[PDB]
């Protein structure tokens, strides 16, 4: 059942920003390890003194790198007079933010008609400011409210029907095309001290539904009307046998915050085979792969879905496989992104429901809970 | 003239200690743009909960990345009941170093005879001191004093004749044998506001010596007693045509620092070769080369030491080629290395002043300044 209750109109994600220290480090080591090309910029080259920002792109995904730079830059600027693109940046915030969390998601954006609509509405409906809509060169609005621990919820809307003002293309010779196969976020997934106050908050002043649906962890699903913004969030479960990975998430990231970003991929053997090649010469790790068992157990499960070459190559691959009643998922985790065992990335197709493919076609995984103890004590 | 002064006995320069918001993502960000090797690794999955520290190695070249952890994970430690593998380090001091000046060198550190003796030695002498000896497994000993801005020179003494008790030696599988022929650190450079009085507090605390030599610098190199540990020092020069670029380097990093890291390399063509491949994908850019005419009057000037090829194999690599009376220099520069205009790389091989080679041979590239302006107006 939907009820399709949104408070305001919700197109898609929009883009993710996250703060670092280093925004270009963080933006080439991103680049080469997810074929992401370098699509725009923000920086001293462009007249910024406040702010870099390095925007990453595969398909319709938009990764957003910022870092603050030395404040004595932009001393003598005030908030009408900001050489800064992104207006609601602020150097204390931001580095108030790496201190704590350490790298990490600020802001998870998504596009709506009308952000200054959208954000008056999510106001009034209990949504906590963060930073009040600003019109951009008469083109683009952006308006922020917090969403959960530090992390925000940015609403975007354009005039017409770039990236944002102030932002330029980079040059072609800096612009090498990769691409691993990686076409758009699927969902963003919030870890928090307790669910139900959280699914309150937000349902409350976006109107969100729920989705329809002890490893640690009790969830919910949180989505938009057409359910293609899908915001995911996570509580601990206390006092298991393995410590709970949403318990260590919240000690490591002091708190709340963003746990995963799911990443849609138009070929997931593709994409994987060109991330594990580079893992160990500057990309990604990837978790443990399931025991044999696993696979063997496959068959079983979605021979009718997938051939035997297309699950051995799920095996060679470590690719995990979950249905529902109403499709199939394919997807597999990172090793945490950075330093601390807080964000990581989830690599995901999905196959079935064709209508256009509806969101969340196939769940987010849950089964595979289960699945894999089973395998793992099947395999001992 | 070398009067071999050194108050106590060096021998080589042995690591560079960057300090980073994220050491994950600058780690192997650098692995792959400048072909090093993870060779260890202190963190978490060793034990220590107050930093993560990640070393990549090249031949004898060793570039540390280190960040902090949450204080919290540490709250209950005290300096006696550590977890740090490097003593000497404070979250409180590493989080106001790279809000300071982003990105950087931390420390340069020096392999000596005794570094409880040289701490002594340097303090007793003007050094001022920044970390006392910290004797670490009865087997290492490393001392830190005051080198320029927040940069410390770091004294290591071992009692054998790894790297640091508490790192562990990475796993094969995640240590991938990249090398793209860069084999140790040649010198390290620093820029301050003011050359004489730097000068005059690091060589009198250490005895080394000056080494034997309008572009908006003027600088002085100073030298152990065999000239393999070399720490060059620019200023500022004022009021030019052109703007100091160690003034830029200044105002942007908030006042003195390590300006750039000069890496010898086995074979430059290789080397820049496999550097500018990588540079698009997540590697590192590099200055715009000289002109044409740049190369044609490079027969003239080193015709007798790099045959025609060589010389057209210097041109489209972009490299540089200066003189002295006594070697040849190959030389490169990278863009920044992080977001601020600071920090660099060079990338170096000498050839000549064989004995071994001596240190130094063919000089730092300063004639590199008046041939780069010719050849700017000659191929305009
Ligand atoms: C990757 C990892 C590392 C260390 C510990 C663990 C438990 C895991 N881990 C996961 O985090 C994980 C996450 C999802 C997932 O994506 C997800 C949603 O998107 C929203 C609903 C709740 C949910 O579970 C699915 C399966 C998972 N599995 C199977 C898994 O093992
Ligand atoms: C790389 C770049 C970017 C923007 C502006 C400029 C001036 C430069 N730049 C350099 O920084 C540069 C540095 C050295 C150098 O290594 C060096 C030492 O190691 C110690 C003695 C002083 C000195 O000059 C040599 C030549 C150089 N040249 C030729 C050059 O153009
Ligand atoms: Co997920
Ligand atoms: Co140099």
């Amino acid at each position: 059942k939907n009820p399709k209750s949104d408070k305001f109109k919700v197109k898609r994600f929009h883009h993710i920003e996250f703060w670092c220290g280093d925004a270009t480090n963080v933006a080439r080591r991103f680049s080469w390890g997810l074929g992401m090309r370098f699509s725009a910029k923000s920086d001293l080259s462009t007249g910024n003194m406040v702010h870099a920002s390095y925007l990453l792109t595969s398909g319709d995904l938009r990764f957003l790198f910022t870092a603050p730079y030395s404040p004595s830059l932009s001393a003598g600027e005030i908030k009408p007079t900001t050489t800064a693109s992104i207006p609601s940046f602020d150097h204390g915030s931001c580095r108030s933010f790496f201190s704590s969390h350490g790298l990490g998601v600020r802001a998870v954006a998504i596009e709506v008609e009308d952000a200054e609509s959208a954000f008056s509405i999510s106001v009034a409906n209990g949504a906590i400011p963060s930073s009040p809509p600003i019109v951009l060169n008469e083109a683009v609005t952006i308006a922020e409210v917090k969403l959960y621990g530090d992390v925000v919820l940015r609403y975007v809307s354009y005039k017409a029907e770039e990236f944002l003002p102030g932002f330029e293309r980079v040059e072609d010779a800096s612009s090498f095309p990769l691409d691993y196969g990686i076409r758009r976020l699927d969902h963003a997934v919030g870890n928090v001290p307790e669910l139900g106050p959280a699914l309150t908050y937000v349902a409350g002043f976006t109107g969100f539904h729920q989705f329809a649906e002890e490893s640690g962890l009790n969830s919910a699903v949180l989505a938009s009307n057409d359910e293609m913004v899908l915001l995911p969030i996570n509580e601990p479960v206390h006092g298991t046998k393995r410590k709970s990975q949403i318990q260590t998430y919240l000690e490591h990231n002091e708190g709340a915050g963003l746990q995963h970003l799911a990443l849609m991929s138009e070929d997931i053997f593709r994409t994987l085979r060109e991330m594990r090649k580079r893992s160990s010469i500057g990309g990604f790790d990837f978790m443990p792969s399931p025991p044999p068992t696993y696979y063997q157990n496959l068959k079983k499960r979605v021979g009718d879905v997938l051939s035997d070459d297309q699950i051995k190559e799920c095996e060679e691959l470590g690719i995990l496989v979950d249905r529902d009643d109403q499709g199939t998922l394919l997807q597999i985790f990172t090793k945490p992104l950075g330093d601390r065992p807080t964000i990581f990335i989830e690599i995901i197709q999905r196959v079935g429901c064709m209508m256009y493919q509806s969101g969340g076609c196939g769940g987010y995984g849950k089964g595979n809970f289960s699945e894999l103890f089973k395998s793992i004590e099947e395999y001992e």
